[PDB]
């Protein structure tokens, strides 16, 4: 059949794991996650905040790797890319490919990857241990598309698969979060828990 990129839950030998800031629902909320459901609601083009922890610190020439997939199996080998319109939207980034859909910002070290065998979009920064006083290292991305693009994701929900790798691209840990893009997180985050709940 098809191989698609994996999605398991691998803590590897650094405990690594994600964490989300505890932001809340209000109306003017811009990036939100839910436990319940494993998702982050964030809005166009803001700052999703992805906190990075581990139990031991990864070694020097360790990277954070970036990757949106679809959810759904019928759609799961489908590349996930910007739709053609947010693809000329005018900003400061002088980095990213216009068609890559997750972007990080404020970091000068971003590489963005086109994979010349299986086509995946994908972003990727050194990792670096916590800054001082903090007990981990966050990554700030962007989704520079909306989950209603109909020359995008067309409303298909997706995950990013954050990955940690040696220099070489070697597996060193995996987890993942559904996100759904939108104008109004907070209420679309009460939506779906509330959907939950019945
Ligand atoms: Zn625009
Ligand atoms: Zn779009």
């Amino acid at each position: 059949s098809s191989s698609v990129p994996s999605q398991k839950t691998y803590q590897g030998s650094y405990g690594f794991r994600l964490g989300f800031l505890h932001s809340g629902t209000a109306k003017s909320v811009t990036c939100t996650y839910s436990p319940a459901l494993n998702k982050m609601f964030c809005q166009l083009a803001k700052t999703c905040p992805v906190q990075l922890w581990v139990d031991s610190t990864p070694p020097p020439g360790t990277r954070v790797r970036a990757m949106a997939i679809y959810k759904q199996s019928q759609h799961m080998t489908e590349v996930v890319r910007r739709c053609p319109h947010h693809e000329r939207c005018s900003d400061s980034d002088g980095l990213a490919p216009p068609q890559h859909l997750i972007r990080v910002e404020g970091n000068l070290r971003v590489e963005y990857l086109d994979d010349r065998n299986t086509f995946r979009h994908s972003v990727v920064v050194p990792y670096e241990p916590p800054e001082v006083g903090s007990d981990c290292t966050t990554i700030h991305y962007n989704y520079m598309c909306n989950s209603s693009c109909m020359g995008g994701m067309n409303r298909r929900p997706i995950l990013t698969i954050i990955t940690l790798e040696d220099s070489s691209g070697n597996l060193l840990g995996r987890n993942s979060f559904e996100v759904h893009v939108c104008a109004c997180p907070g209420r679309d985050r009460r939506t779906e828990e509330e959907n939950l709940r019945k």
